[PDB]
């Protein structure tokens, strides 16, 4: 047991370094809570319930390796001086069809239902 | 940001391409089919998934070569890694839409 | 297109899962955890919709996790040329993790404590 709490810090630093860092996980972390409440209001059914909840989780998930990623880019910047920014290009495609996948995920799941 | 690395993969990744394309292939056919909502959105997010995975493995090379390559047995490791992070995501994608078809049959 | 390749590519995979079985602890349990969660989804007697929930947010588990393990590995490689280390980018992905797994966890509450009554 005793990695887990190791493990569960690091991610806890992690979470909590998002959210003071990044405006866009503060919005996506508040995301996350409505997707709960609205989907748990709701008179739906599980598969919806999940979908609902898990694709908008998805974009939490994403953020957080985009926001991993470019954090590496710059440990490289303040040593190398090179400005290519390839990786945090491509790192924000990935945040941007996660963000695409939820929507059109609500939008099908709601449209159903309604 | 986000729309010059999306171009990018494109123009440079061939896997991406092939992605791409079946993210709307599976888009129509989703839409093409009768099924529930839960089954659409499932056929779509799972091919969905495969591209996001495939940009952020695209992200980490980028990385890995923005350092010199040179040899060394950690860069070669996380290109290896990230390869294998969409495998899986591939490997899940094909799982799910046995499954939903196989029941839809 | 060059579609000899995807061998290639499929090579790389394989050699990055046993990579991440080989010397992620972490990737071993998870994936532990994992497989029998999946065997499980498919000997319940569960609709579609509701075994591929089952198995798939499990499985996004595995997917994050290896690229938590991609990530550290070029941190690692950083870490040979330079001094110090935040800490901070395997930080996040420990974070990204986590959120994958407690989406697993929700969906499978979510699914069986619905799912049964
Ligand atoms: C129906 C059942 C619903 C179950 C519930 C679903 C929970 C969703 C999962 C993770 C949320 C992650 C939130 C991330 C918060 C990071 C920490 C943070 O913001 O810390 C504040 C900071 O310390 C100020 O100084
Ligand atoms: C009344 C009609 C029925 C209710 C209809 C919804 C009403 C509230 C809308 C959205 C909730 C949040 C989930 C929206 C799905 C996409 C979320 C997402 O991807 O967020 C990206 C992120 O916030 C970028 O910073
Ligand atoms: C119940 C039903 C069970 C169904 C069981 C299905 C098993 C076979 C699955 C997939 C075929 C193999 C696909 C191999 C693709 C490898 C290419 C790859 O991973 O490319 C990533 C690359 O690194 C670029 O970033
Ligand atoms: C349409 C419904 C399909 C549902 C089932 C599939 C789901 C995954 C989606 C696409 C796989 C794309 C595979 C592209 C080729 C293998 C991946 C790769 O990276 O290949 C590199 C290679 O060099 C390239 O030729
Ligand atoms: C009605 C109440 C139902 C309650 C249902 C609760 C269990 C959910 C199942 C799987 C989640 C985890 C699957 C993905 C793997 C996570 C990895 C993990 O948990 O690792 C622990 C570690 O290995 C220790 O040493
Ligand atoms: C029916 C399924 C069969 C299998 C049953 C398994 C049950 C496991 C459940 C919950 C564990 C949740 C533990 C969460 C611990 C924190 C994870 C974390 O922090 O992971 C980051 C780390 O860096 C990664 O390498
Ligand atoms: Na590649």
């Amino acid at each position: 047991f005793t990695r887990i709490i190791k493990a569960a810090g690091y991610s806890w630093k992690g979470l909590r370094a998002a959210w003071i860092n990044e405006a866009a996980f503060r919005q996506e972390g508040v995301a996350v809570l409505l997707a709960v409440v609205i989907a748990c209001w709701l008179d739906v059914d599980a598969c919806t319930r999940v979908l609902l909840i898990s694709s908008v989780m998805l974009v939490m998930i994403v953020e957080l390796l985009n926001s991993a990623i470019e954090a590496v880019v710059d440990r490289i910047g303040s040593e190398y001086h090179e400005l290519s920014g390839r990786a945090k290009d491509l790192g924000s495609a990935a945040v941007l069809i996660a963000i695409i996948d939820a929507v059109i995920t609500w939008c099908i799941l709601l449209w159903s239902h309604f």
